[PDB]
């Protein structure tokens, strides 16, 4: 008895079988169990969900029920006491480019998404929740503590709706609540091509047989393309400057326009497709619109994988890289490719790497204009800055020349993300990502810190002094303890991120384990992993090993000077070489001789 069945509300079709191209929804990868890794399924559970009433209520819901005999601290008070800081001076990561942070957010959005509950294409709940903070059904407000400034100017709470959950929708029972993953589990650039047929089609240019993606027809960037605008009205990107009226962009993943620098990456990727598409058409004049689409799409997914696994992971995990992700040994069909629930919180470490400003640089990498550098908080859902203020180049240079914020125990998340966040639904720039990240842990029903420490075979502290050693920080450990009473209750997000960083890495033991586990799993379980023999020919593989994020920039913007290693900190003149010195992708092995 497993309850094994629940395969209801989810899109399903026949397995193309023996087809050399990934299905959009992620289905048909695992032949013997077709729905593994597919979009719109439940986040996998490495450990049993822990809810207040065992079944679905989060801890904190019933204001009288304890978790391990203690009251869980209000999400925002954990923010105020531990996560906040004021001095942005000294904070930058001295050997990681702002692209380091940015790539993590791409990978993240390629792997997982637990959307919010709706139930109101018009309803008094998307207003009874924001206007009166009444807890009920899917409205689980973030109450403000006594003494929070925000009390004085904002209200009684920050509205917050519980995340979507499998099987049905409506008021639900039976089993433990499981959240949905509306995105595919495999590193496959689903953020560029979509997870859904439908949406996947919308994205395509099917007015012509060139196998191109749709591009904006209203604005251009020095003859280079932009992402299409969205049909959607209302539109937050429009609401951000009622005078300008520039809607959000349309991409394979709905979160694309959340911040300007993310929209930038999305558009460099689209560009890479179209570029690949044309080139392919040149070498093989007789290929299909579909054929061109899938083939470029396959080369692109191979790209996102190579940079992630060869260039990005080695530096998030550091020395702990070798221990969780041993060299590739072939596709294993028994390895479960599904993205676990805890990963979606483990991967949120990147939030502590986001700095407070964003720069635009001129051709010599000098401040572009008088208002070059801007507060990150005016950039949430900001699209007018790209379209009407220089385009992409000024913004990509910033990613290569600036640095990320470095995780620090006394400085965790910049106030830009911590007090001034713009949520696409409501009106202000007054939300808190750290309190939300904490509240979301409880909604998803996550086990405590020690449960995960135990899961990774690491010591489990039970007293102040024990927590002091694990964290190697005396004061931090005291605050955490005064708010939680026991480490067993410490929310995984704040717990995993409070640990000191491993050698050469950028996350601690617990996080290196949970991420390290996830990545080995989504690589060993992917039938279409690029090295998996039979997916790309040997000569094609040799061609792909030369890809670099640097070249991607050369071939897709008008930048002519770039670093060789793009994630490490690079100083301009000196660390920047001319594009000609950077290896190009030789698309010649993709040639097709008929006779
Ligand atoms: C500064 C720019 C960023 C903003 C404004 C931002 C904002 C957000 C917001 C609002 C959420 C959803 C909160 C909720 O309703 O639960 C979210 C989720 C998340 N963020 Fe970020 N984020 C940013 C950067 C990053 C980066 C750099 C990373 C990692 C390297 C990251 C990783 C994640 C992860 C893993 C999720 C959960 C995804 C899911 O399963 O749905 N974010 N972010
Ligand atoms: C700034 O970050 C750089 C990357 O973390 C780092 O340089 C890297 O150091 C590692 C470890 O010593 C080396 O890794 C590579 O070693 C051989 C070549 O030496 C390669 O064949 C392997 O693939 C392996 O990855 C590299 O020497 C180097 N990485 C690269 C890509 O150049 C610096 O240590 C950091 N700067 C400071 C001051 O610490
Ligand atoms: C809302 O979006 C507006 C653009 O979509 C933006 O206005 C634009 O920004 C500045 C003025 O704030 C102007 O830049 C400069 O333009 C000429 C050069 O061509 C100079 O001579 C001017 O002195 C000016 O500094 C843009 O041309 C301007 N356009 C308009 C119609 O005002 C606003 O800044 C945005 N404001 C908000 C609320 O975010
Ligand atoms: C889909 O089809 C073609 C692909 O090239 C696009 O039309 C060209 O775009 C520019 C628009 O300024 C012009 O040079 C011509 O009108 C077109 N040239 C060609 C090749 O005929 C069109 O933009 C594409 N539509 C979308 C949204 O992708
Ligand atoms: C494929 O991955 C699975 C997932 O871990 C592995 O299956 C294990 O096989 C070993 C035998 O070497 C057993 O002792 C383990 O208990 C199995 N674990 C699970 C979860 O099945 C295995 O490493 C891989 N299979 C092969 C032989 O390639
Ligand atoms: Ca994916
Ligand atoms: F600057
Ligand atoms: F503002
Ligand atoms: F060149």
């Amino acid at each position: 008895s497993w309850e094994v069945g629940c395969g209801a509300p989810v899109p399903l079709v026949k397995c193309d079988e023996n087809s050399p191209y990934r299905t959009i929804t992620g289905d048909c990868n695992n032949r013997r169990s077709p729905a593994l890794g597919a979009a719109n399924r439940a986040l996998a559970r490495w450990l049993p969900a822990e809810y207040e009433d065992g079944l679905a209520l989060p801890f904190g819901w019933t204001q009288r029920k304890t978790r391990n005999g203690f009251r869980v601290p209000l999400a925002r008070e954990v923010s105020n006491k531990i996560v906040g800081y004021l001095d942005e001076d000294g904070v930058l990561d001295q050997n990681r480019s702002l692209l380091f942070m940015q790539w993590g957010q791409i990978v993240d959005h390629d792997l997982d998404f637990a959307p919010e509950t709706e139930l109101g294409s018009n309803e008094h709940s998307k207003t009874q929740c924001e206007e009166y903070c009444i807890q009920g059904d899917n409205c689980f407000p973030i109450m403000f503590p006594k003494n929070d400034p925000k009390l004085k100017t904002q209200g009684k709470c920050m509205p917050f709706f519980r995340a979507g959950f499998v099987c049905p929708t409506p008021p639900y029972q039976s089993l433990a609540r499981e959240q949905i993953n509306a995105v595919t589990s495999f590193l496959d650039a689903s953020l560029v091509y979509g997870s859904e047929p439908s949406l996947a089609s919308r994205l395509q240019n099917l007015s012509s047989p060139l196998g191109l993606m749709a591009v904006n027809q209203e604005a251009w960037d020095h003859g280079l393309a932009y992402l299409p605008f969205n049909n959607r009205k209302p539109s937050p990107c429009e609401f951000i400057n009622t005078t300008a009226r520039v809607p959000c962009f349309l991409a394979g993943d709905f979160r694309a326009s959340e911040q300007i620098l993310l929209a930038t990456a999305h558009t460099l990727l689209l560009r890479e497709h179209n570029r690949l598409a044309r080139e392919l058409k040149k070498l093989n004049p007789q290929w299909d619109g579909e054929k061109l689409y899938q083939e470029a799409r396959k080369i692109l997914g191979a790209f996102v994988q190579i940079i992630t696994f060869r260039d990005y992971l080695p530096i998030v995990l550091g020395s702990e890289m070798q221990k969780w992700i041993p060299p590739y040994q072939g596709y294993n069909n028994s390895v479960d490719p599904r993205i676990s629930n805890v990963f979606t919180f483990a991967f949120r470490f990147g939030h502590m790497e986001v700095p407070s400003t964003v720069s635009r640089l001129d051709e010599n990498y000098q401040p572009w204009g008088p208002e070059a550098e801007l507060p990150l908080h005016t950039l949430f859902f900001n699209t007018w800055r790209i379209i009407k203020d220089g385009g992409i180049d000024p913004l990509v240079r910033g990613l290569l020349a600036k640095k990320s914020k470095l995780m620090n125990q006394d400085k965790m998340v910049t106030s830009e993300l911590r007090n001034k966040l713009f949520q696409p639904t409501h009106k202000i720039h007054g939300f808190d990502l750290a309190a939300i990240n904490l509240q979301r842990c409880r909604d998803h029903g996550m086990p405590g810190y020690n449960s995960w420490r135990g899961f990774c075979g690491l010591s489990q502290p039970k007293t102040l002094k024990g927590l002091q050693t694990v964290l190697k920080n005396k004061i931090l450990a005291k605050k955490l303890m005064d708010l939680y009473k026991t480490p067993d209750n410490i929310d995984i997000w704040i717990g995993g991120n409070a640990e000191p960083m491993v050698e050469r890495g950028r996350v601690g033991p617990l996080l290196a384990c949970l991420l390290g586990r996830q990545f080995q799993q989504i690589r060993d379980g992917d039938r279409f992993w690029w090295e998996n023999p039979g997916v790309f020919t040997e000569k094609q593989r040799d061609s792909l090993q030369k890809m670099s994020f640097s070249r991607l920039i050369c071939d897709n913007t008008h930048i002519t000077k770039v670093p060789l290693h793009a994630f490490q900190a690079n100083n301009y003149p000196h660390d920047f070489v001319d594009c000609s010195a950077v290896d190009k992708l030789d698309l010649s092995p993709w040639a097709s001789r008929e006779n």
